[PDB]
C-alpha cells in the first residue's frame, strides 16, 4: 500500500467524490489531476525528475514532448506557468526544421502562455520561428493547423538580439496553413524580426485572429530588412484591439505593423507608435492559391497611430499565370498623424498609398473601389513630403468623403518617376482640407496632378483657411490627359490667390470636363449708354459657359455685368449698365463656370 | 486506514498546504479538487463508475445533474472537457418541455465547453433547444436566468440534421429571460435550425451578449422556413466580433445573421457570408411587453458582409393593443456587397429595406432618426434587383450622408405593388453614386420615387461618372405628391442625358419645392442690334426662378443671355447681345433653377 | 506512513504521473494543486483551520496574505471562488494606507474574482478604495503596478453606502502608477463612488484597460461631489465594450462615464444610460508629469448613450509652470440622445461641449484639430437647453462633418457669460439638421454665436425641414467679431423666413468674409422699354458682390433681372426687360452673394 501511494501511480488509488455528493462519480485523484495539464507534467530527466527552468536549461524538447502528447488525446490546452521564464535554447526538428522551427503546434493543443518564454544567446545572429504551424519543409506540402490558441497575461521575448543578415528571417508565431488559430492577450517584445505572427499561408486558412496583443520594440537593427508585425494571409482572418510599439530608428523606415493579404480581412481597435506604416492592404498574386486572385472586403477602422511613412498602403501585382486585384476596401475612423521629424527623413508621408509593386512597376495594378471616409490625418508643418494620398501607381477608383486631411499636399505625385493612370478617383467636398501647413507651400501645388491621365474623376477642392503661399490649389501638366472629370475650386479663402485651378494643357476645354474657378478677368465696356457689354480683353474664355462676379462694384455711374458667357473668340460678354455714357474698363474677380 | 484512502474519502483525508506555507490554511487534498468541477463528476452510471463519452451515449442525464447541483451550491463553472465529443441523445424535462428543451440552463452555472458537444441522431427530423434558461412551459410564467456564461475554444455540432417541418423550431441556446448571460468563442455548426442563440424573450432581460462565436452552415434544406443566427429580444444587449458563414442555396434566400428587437442593442465588427440577409432591425408590438414599445439606439457598425438579400432590414409593426415604434439607428462603417449571382434569383438585394411587416402590411410602420453613413455597398453590375434603399413601407425618416453606393438603384420600390408615404428621407449630396452599373439602366430610374407621397425629404442627386443609359437620374410619377422638399440634379456627367428630373405631374411647381436640375431649352431672339431678349420656345418654365447656361456660345456677332428668367406664360427671358442686329435662334444647356 | 499522509504535507508524499505516461513528469499530488491558487489557501484561523466567508467576517487580511505571498512567488493568478460573498470589513495598511486602501495590488498577482466582494457596514459614512496599485501614501513616491489584472465573471459590490462628506474619495480600483494592467468581466455595482476604476496617475503607466465591465448605480446621494466611472490618467489605455448605468437623479447631474486625461487613449463600443455626461477628453496642465502636458489621438467612438447633460466635454487648463493643450481627437459613430427631462433641469444638452476650466476660466484653452464625424444626436423636442456643440470657451479648430443632429441649437453659447475667442470652426454642409425642434425656436437662433470673435471658420447652413419659428438660421452680436470666414445658408425650406443670416454689427462687409443666404428685396425700375435697369429701393447692399432671383415672375409684360450686382451707394442693380414700357416694382426673393 505505502509503496502504491508513494509511487507514481498513488493519486490513481487515492479516492474522490465532487464534494461528496452520493450522486456524482467515484474517481481517483489522479483523473481529477489529468483534467488540467501543464509543462510541470514534461518538464522533467529521463529518470522523471522535474528540471528546474532558467538561463542554463532549454525547455523546447520539453513543451515539444507535451504538445505532441496531448495532440494524441485528441486536443486541450497546456498551460506554461507563471512566475518562472522558460528559456529556449535550441532548433526543433522535422517538419519545422526548414522554417527555422523552434515549437512545432499541433491541431487542438492551445497554449496558455502565462509565464514567460525567453530566447536563449543560441539564437542571436541566426533565423528562428519560435512557434511553427507547418508540419512539412515545403508549405506546398504541408497539412493544417486547426483549432489551436495561443494565449494568457504571458510574455514572449526574443532576447534583443539582432539579425545576423538582411536574408534571414525571424517570426514569433507561424501558424502557416492554419483554420481556427488565434493569439489573445500575449506580448511579443524585445528583438529584431521579420514578424511577430504570420496568419495562413497564401489563402490556405480561415477563421485566425490576433487580439489584444502587445508588439513591443520588434526591430532594433539596421540588418533588418523588413518588418510587418502580423501578416495576414488567411480569408476571414484579422486583427482587432492590438497595441504596437516601436522605439528603434531603424523602425520608422521599415516597420508596419499590419498586412492584409487575402478576402475578409481586418484591422481594427488598434494602437500604433513609432512605426514606419499602418498597414499594407494588398493582393499579391504568388499568394493566390489558397483564397484566389481577389482581395475583397478589407477594413482598417477606428485605428490610432503615430507613423513615419503612410499609414495604409494599396497595392496589387502580377505573376506570368495570376494576375491581383484589389476591390471593395474601406478605411474608415483611423485617427492617424506622422510623428515629429526633418522633411524627407522617412518614406513618404501619406494616409493613403498607392504604391508600385516590390518591383516598382507602376502599370500593373488593379485597385479600384475604395472607401476612404471619416478619417483624420495630421502632419507636422514642417514636413514637406505629407500627403492625403501619395498616387504613385494605376488606380481604378477610390473614394475620398467626410476625411479630415491637415497635411502639406492632398493629392500627390513625384513629377518625373512613374506616370499613374487614374480613373475614378472621387475627392468629395467634405472632405476637410487643414491650415497646419499654410504659408508652407511656396512653388507647390495643394492636389499636384502629377499623371499620365485622369478620367471619371472628381476633385472638388473647399478651403477652410488661407494659404497664398501655394503656386495652385490644382495643377495638371499638359502630360496629364483629362476627360469626363470634374474639377472645382470653391472660392471661399481664394479671392487673393493668382492661381487657383491650372490646367497647362488647357484641358479644361475637353467636351465632357466640368470645372468652376475663380479667376481675375479685365473687362472692357462700349461707350453706350444704359445697357451696355462688357468684353474681357484677354481671349481665352472660349471653354467657358457661365462666369458671375465675385467682387463689389464700388462705381455709382455704372454697374458691369453680374453674369457673363463667352464669343466665338474667347471673350468674355455680358450686359452691365451704364446710367452714364462711357468707356468703362473694370478688373473683376470672377467665378468661371463650364458645364456647371 | 487504508480502507479510508481507497474510499471516495480517500482526497478528504489527505493533507495539503498551499506550497508548505506556514500561513497557508491547512486543507485536504479533496477540498483543492473541489474548487473546480467538470462533466467527469456526473457522467457516471447508479454505482458511481464513470462512463465514457461517445456516439451510443446520451450524455443529457448527466450535464443536467452537474448543472442541477452547482446551481444548489450557489453558481460555479463546469467544464465539458477537451478532446471528447459528449453525445446528446433525449430531450430535457419539467420547465424546458415545452420549448423542446435539451439542457436547462441555470443562475450562475457557467459552461466551459471546451470539448465537443454532437446532437444525436434521436433528434433527426424532430424540434430541439440544446439550452434553455427557461424554467416554465409558458414563458410568461418563467423566471428567470441570471448571470449564465457558455465559453471556450468549444463546437456545439447540430447533427447536420434536417427539419422535419416547417413549423418545427430549432435553436442552439435560449437564454430565455436572461439577465447577464452571453456566449463567447463558440463555434455552432453543421445543422438546420431557426436560431443559434436567442438573447431574451419579448423585452425581459439585460446585458447578454455573444462574441467571437462562430456560426458555419446552420441551414440546409428546404423544409427550414426561416433563420435568424442570433436573435436579440432584451435590451442593452448585442452581438460583436462573430463570424457567419452559410454555403446552402437555401441559406440566400431565408437566412439572417441577425436580428436586433429591443432598444440598445448592437450588431459590429462581424463577418458574414451567404445569408440572405445581414440584420433585422425592428420592433415587433409583440414584443413590447418586457423593453416598451419602442426599439432606441439601435447599432450595426464596421461589420463585413457578403448577403444576397438585403443588408439591413427597418421595421415596425402593431397589435390591437400596442404599436411598435423605431427610432434612433445608427449604421455606420459597414461593407457590404451582393454576392455573385443571376438577377431576381434571389430577395431584391438592397443596403437598406424598409420592409412592411409579416403579414405584407405596408401603412402600420413608425421608423424615424435613422443615420446610415460611411457605409461602402457594391452589388455586381448584371444585378438589376440591387438598390441602396429599398423604400416599400411607410417612411418617417432617414438620413443618408456620405455612404459610397455601387449598385443598379439608389432608391427604390416597385411600380404598382405598395404606396409608401414618405417623410424626412434625406440624401446627401455626399453620397456617392458608384458607376459599376453604368450602361445597364436601359429604360430605369436612377431614383424611382414610386410612393404616395414625398414631404420634407432632400435628394442631392451626384454622379461621377457618364450613364446615358438611364431614363432619368431622379423620376416621379403622378400619383406621387411632392412637397417642402429639395430635389437637385448636379450637372457632373449630365451634359449629354435627354431626361435628368422627371416629374411626371409637374410636382416641381409646388410652392415649397425646391428643385435644381439641367435642361434642354431652344431659344429665339428678337432682331435689335444690342441688348436684345431672347425667350424659350416652349412655355412650361413658369415655375422657373432663375436658369444658367451650361454651354459655350460658338457665335461671334451675338451672344445669348448668360441668366434668365421667367414670364407669366411659362416662357423663359434672359438679356443677351447683338453685336450685329437679327433674329438669333440658338439650342442651349441650361440649369433650371426653382427658389434654390 | 498515516501521520505523514494525514498531516499538510500529505499531498506532498502521493505520487502522480500525468495520465499514466512514462515520459511525463514524476510528480506529487501536492505539485500539480500548487500550480493553482485560490483565498481558500489564505482564508485561515492561526491555526490552519479554514474561515467560512459571510456578512460578520473580514476577509481583507487573508486576501492580502495570499496576494503578499504570490507576489514573493513571482506572480500568479488568485482566484475569488464563485458561490462564496467574501465580505471586507477593515482598512489596509502601510503604502495605501493614505489612499484609504483596502487591498493592496501587487506587480504580477492577477486577481480571478469569479466570485462576490462586498463592503461591510463598516465602509458606511466613510471614503475608501477596495483597490490600489500604490504602494505608497504620497503617490510621486511610489513605485509602478505591473502586469495586474482582475478578471472573471464575479462581482464588486459597494454595499449601497452613502458618502458621509462630499470631501470624501471613493474609488473601486486605483491601479495607481499602472503598466500592463486591466479590468475584465467584472460587475461594479451598487455604491455611491467617485470613481469605479481609476487608470494611471497623472501621466504614468501604459497599456491600461477596462473592457466588458459593467457599472450599475454608483451613485446614490447628494453628498457624493462628483463622479467618472473610469478615469483614464495614464498614455496607451483606453474603455471598450462596457455598460455604464445610473437610475439615481443624482447621477443625471454629476455623473460621467469616461474622462480620457492622457495621449492615445480611447472610450468605444459602450452603453451609457442615467449619466449626466458621456466623457471627459481633456489635459490638466496638473497631470502632465508623467505623459507630458499634450492630450493626442483621443477617440472616442461606436458608443451608445442616454445622457442628460453633455456627451463628449472638451477641455485644457494651466497651471503655472504648465500649460495643457488638446489635439488630433476623433469623435465618430456614436448614437447619443438626451434622455426624457424638463427644460434646464439638468446641465446645459450638448454633444459636443467646449467647457472652461475648473475655476471657470474660458480664456486659458488650447483645443485644436478635433473631427466630429458620424454621430448621431437626438434631443426630445420640450428640451430647449440641447445643442450639438456648446461653445463656451477658447477653441482653436473642430471640425464637423456627415454628423445628425436634432437639437433645439446647433451651435450655441450664453448671451453674457463668457465671450470666447473661436478660430477654426468648420461646420460642413453634409451635417444634418433635424426637426424634432422646428415651431419651438420663437426668438432663437439655430447658430447663435455669441463670441468675442470668429476667424478661419465654416458655417455651411443646409436645412432639412421647415421651422419660421426661428429669429435666424445663424445671428453674430456686434459684439462678434468675423473675418477670413465663411458663412453661408442654403435656400432650402427658408422662402418664407424673414431673416436667415444676421450680422448685427455688419460683419458680412468684412474683405475676406465669404457669405451667401436669401434676402427679400423691392426693386423700382426705370420706364424705358427694352432692356431696363432695376435699382434696390433700401441701400445696404455695398457687400453685395452678386445676387439672383429666388421667386417666379408672374408678369407677362416685364421679367426684372435674373442676377444683379450693386453700386457703390449700396443699390442692388440688375438689367431686367421691358417688352412694354414702365416703371415697374416688385418684391422679389434674392440669394444674396459676397465673393462666393
Ligand atoms: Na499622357
Ligand atoms: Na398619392
Ligand atoms: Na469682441
Amino acid at each position: 500500500f505505502r509503496a502504491i501511494i508513494e509511487s507514481p501511480e498513488g493519486a490513481g488509488h487515492v479516492g474522490y467524490q465532487y464534494r461528496r455528493n452520493t450522486g456524482s462519480t467515484m474517481r481517483m485523484v489522479s483523473d481529477v489531476l489529468d483534467e488540467r495539464v501543464s509543462l510541470w507534467d514534461f518538464h522533467c530527466d529521463p529518470s522523471g525528475n522535474v528540471i528546474q527552468p532558467g538561463p542554463n536549461v532549454d525547455s523546447r524538447q520539453y513543451l515539444q514532448a507535451a504538445i505532441d502528447y496531448v495532440s494524441s488525446n485528441g486536443g486541450g490546452t497546456i498551460t506554461i506557468p507563471a512566475g518562472y521564464t522558460w528559456y529556449l535554447g535550441s532548433y526543433g526538428v522535422g517538419g519545422i526544421a526548414g522554417h527555422s522551427g523552434i515549437i512545432q503546434l499541433r491541431s487542438n493543443v492551445n497554449l496558455n502562455i502565462e509565464g514567460r518564454i525567453h530566447l536563449s544567446p543560441f539564437f542571436d545572429l541566426k533565423p528562428f520561428q519560435v512557434f511553427v504551424g507547418f508540419d512539412n519543409g515545403d508549405p506546398a506540402s504541408s497539412g493544417n493547423l486547426e483549432n489551436c490558441h495561443i494565449y494568457g497575461h504571458g510574455v514572449v521575448d526574443f532576447g534583443g538580439y539582432e539579425f545576423g543578415a538582411s536574408s534571414q528571417l525571424r517570426n514569433g508565431v507561424a501558424f502557416g496553413r492554419s483554420y481556427n488559430c488565434s493569439v489573445t492577450g500575449i506580448t511579443f517584445q524585445n528583438g529584431d524580426v521579420t514578424w511577430a505572427i504570420t496568419l495562413g499561408w497564401n489563402g490556405y486558412g480561415s477563421n485566425c485572429y490576433v487580439r489584444k496583443c502587445r508588439f513591443i520594440n520588434l526591430v532594433n537593427s539596421s540588418v533588418n530588412a523588413n518588418h510587418s508585425t502580423v501578416y495576414v494571409n488567411c480569408p476571414y482572418s484579422g486583427v482587432e484591439s492590438c497595441y504596437f510599439s516601436m522605439s528603434s530608428s531603424f523602425a520608422r523606415n521599415i516597420a508596419c505593423s499590419v498586412e492584409l493579404h487575402q478576402h475578409d480581412t481586418f484591422y481594427r481597435g488598434s494602437t500604433v507608435n513609432g512605426y514606419c506604416r499602418g498597414a499594407y492592404v494588398v493582393m499579391h498574386a504568388a499568394e493566390a492559391a489558397g483564397a484566389g486572385s481577389y482581395a475583397y472586403n478589407m477594413q482598417v477602422e477606428n485605428n490610432i497611430a503615430v507613423i513615419y511613412g503612410q499609414f495604409v498602403i494599396l497595392g496589387s501585382d502580377v505573376t506570368a499565370t495570376v494576375s491581383g486585384h484589389l476591390n471593395d476596401v474601406i478605411v474608415s475612423g483611423n485617427i492617424v498623424s506622422i510623428g515629429e521629424r526633418a522633411a524627407f527623413s522617412a518614406p513618404f508621408g501619406a494616409f493613403i498609398d498607392i504604391g508600385p509593386d516590390n518591383s516598382g512597376a507602376s502599370n500593373v495594378q488593379d485597385i479600384q473601389r475604395v472607401l476612404v471616409t471619416g478619417n483624420s490625418f495630421y502632419a507636422p508643418a514642417n514636413i514637406t513630403d505629407s500627403a492625403a494620398i501619395t498616387l504613385r501607381a494605376n488606380l481604378n477608383g477610390c473614394t475620398f468623403i467626410a476625411n479630415n486631411f491637415d497635411c502639406r499636399y492632398m493629392v500627390y505625385n513625384a513629377p518625373g518617376t512613374t506616370s499613374p493612370v487614374v480613373q475614378n478617383l472621387v475627392w468629395d467636398k467634405s472632405n476637410v482640407i487643414g491650415g497646419t501647413h499654410a504659408n508652407q507651400r511656396a512653388g507647390q501645388n495643394l492636389f499636384d496632378m502629377q499623371f499620365a491621365s485622369v478620367v471619371n474623376s472628381t476633385i472638388e477642392v473647399q478651403l477652410s483657411c488661407e494659404d497664398l503661399s501655394m503656386f495652385s490649389c490644382i495643377l495638371f501638366p499638359a502630360s496629364c490627359q483629362l476627360s469626363y472629370s470634374k474639377i472645382t475650386v470653391d472660392s471661399a479663402w481664394t479671392k487673393s490667390m493668382s492661381n487657383t485651378a491650372v490646367f497647362e494643357g488647357n484641358q479644361q476645354a475637353g467636351a465632357n470636363v466640368y470645372v468652376s474657378y475663380p479667376a481675375t478677368v479685365n473687362l472692357t465696356s462700349y461707350n453706350t449708354q444704359g445697357a451696355v457689354p462688357f468684353f474681357s480683353t484677354d481671349t481665352n474664355y472660349a471653354w467657358v459657359t457661365s462666369a458671375y462676379s465675385l467682387s463689389i462694384n464700388e462705381n455709382l455711374d455704372f454697374s458691369p455685368p453680374a453674369t457673363y458667357t463667352n464669343k466665338a473668340n474667347g471673350q468674355l460678354v455680358g450686359v452691365g449698365y451704364n446710367e452714364i455714357g462711357g468707356v468703362r474698363s473694370v478688373s473683376v474677380r470672377l467665378m468661371l463656370q463650364r458645364q456647371v
